[PDB]
């Protein structure tokens, strides 16, 4: 359908306001939708990875400075690569913890909204699983209840996957980290390239990336394309683009 | 000659180690106390050994699990300031997912802060708002428990230092990030090894490390050696080893 993404939810001075042009594109989708949203700290490769789910080299804009780039929530509606009569809806979002914004409540509001619209929720962190990232995920989850399948991605991962002398998979690392989201999954990613090639990463063909990184991305994408389910609402109703439009309006209005 | 544990943390019970207290009380020279704090698995222990001018000291280790526990102390001669002892504090990193005791983290944070005359705050990739909020929270809390130079170290730094179209020094990046610790400084460090051969980093010589990283560590160390001052109590009272020991006892109680 769409050749580029567009802003679904604007955030100019921290006001969550829907964008009509994107809303109108949503309601013209009568197919069931798979909604994959991405959330994590800012400057963390989120936009760059989501473009991989689209199969295109560019899409959500990625930038290379210390300053945040993505604002609000962005949407890309494309045919599901495996699944006939299904549309893949990608939600790319403004990273949390931007020091120039310094507005945790706006952060929490963007988080909650991406978590409410998604059927697959991609939580993007760097190096390792941090307790603060778990606590934030938990707290937004509790707020989201009072008003999806978890894919925890670990970027620039090099620590030994080793707990008390035993080699573990990322999935077992994630499981070990959450002991005292029914469907959970955890994907690791190497440093995509050497550090001085990182700013131009978008323009680099697979040839010039870390070979393992390329396979880890294909692994991440294949899992999504073949396990991420149609967005579902209580009462065995299946969400199409029109119903997702209503949820966007419902949730935006309830948050503000 | 080798660091020893100052504050033990078995079962998240903070307790003083009498052997380290007794070494401190025999130091009559003024002390320059440098403490490092950051999230776990962030190369704190590795960096602190650079200040000691010894390739080995504080133990590092390379798996997803936390390694350093409690607070370790290492009293070494100041490299260029006669009759001054450089007291290095290496701390258990924050946010360890196996710990399930957020209160214990904050107490280690407060203790390191209360004892330091130079406080090194070690973060990865970027300054993020959660790290500032945590610094502010703990700084506010230590002023109650009392009823210091800040050096922000940015590890694995690749983002462009450019804000609103203008190049920034690390100092300016810190200042822009903190804009709504009287003395403040900031330092960037490249990825040290241009191969994620990071797990054996402690064994490599400088010629196999990233050269920019070697030069960045030297500048960090030079600043600590030239700018860090003797720990000072209110009233211009200058802290020697014997006085620092009683500081440790006072604050361990105030934190309990
Ligand atoms: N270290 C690292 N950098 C990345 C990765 N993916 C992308 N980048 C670079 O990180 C910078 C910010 O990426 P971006 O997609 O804008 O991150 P976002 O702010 O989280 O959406 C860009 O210069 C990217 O080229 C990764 O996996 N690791
Ligand atoms: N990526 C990266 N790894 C590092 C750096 N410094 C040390 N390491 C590696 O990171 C791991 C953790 O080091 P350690 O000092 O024990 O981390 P700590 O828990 O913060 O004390 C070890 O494998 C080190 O070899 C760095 O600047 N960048
Ligand atoms: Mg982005
Ligand atoms: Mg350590």
């Amino acid at each position: 359908h769409m050749s580029d993404p567009m802003c679904l939810i604007e955030n100019f001075n921290e006001q969550l306001k829907v964008n009509q042009e994107a809303l109108e594109i949503l309601s013209a989708i009568t197919q069931p939708v798979v909604v994959v949203a991405i959330v994590g700290l800012y400057r963390t490769g989120k936009s760059y990875l989501m473009n991989k789910l689209a199969g295109k080299n560019k899409g959500f804009s990625v930038a290379s400075t210390v300053q945040s780039h993505t604002k609000g929530i962005w949407i890309w509606c494309v045919p599901h690569p495996n699944w006939p009569n299904h549309t893949l809806v990608l939600l790319d979002t403004e990273g949390l913890g931007d020091v120039e914004k310094a507005d945790n409540k706006n952060d929490i509001q963007i988080f909650a909204l991406a978590l409410l619209l998604s059927s697959t929720f991609v939580y993007n962190t760097v190096n390792k699983i941090d307790q603060g990232a778990i606590d934030l995920l938990h707290n937004v989850t509790e707020l989201t209840d009072l008003l999806p399948d978890l894919v925890w991605t670990l970027r620039d991962f090099c620590l030994g996957l080793e707990i008390d002398g035993q080699l573990v998979t990322p999935d077992e690392y994630l499981e070990n980290s959450l002991r005292p989201f029914p469907k959970k999954k955890c994907f690791i990613f190497d440093l995509p390239a050497h550090q001085k090639k990182l700013a131009q990463l978008e323009t680099l063909p697979d040839d010039e990336l870390e070979p393992e990184f390329v396979q880890q991305v294909t692994e991440f994408c294949s899992y999504i394309f073949s396990h991420s389910m149609t967005k579902t609402l209580p009462g065995g109703i299946m969400v199409n683009g029109s119903r997702l439009k209503n949820l966007v309006l419902t949730y935006v209005n309830a948050i503000s």
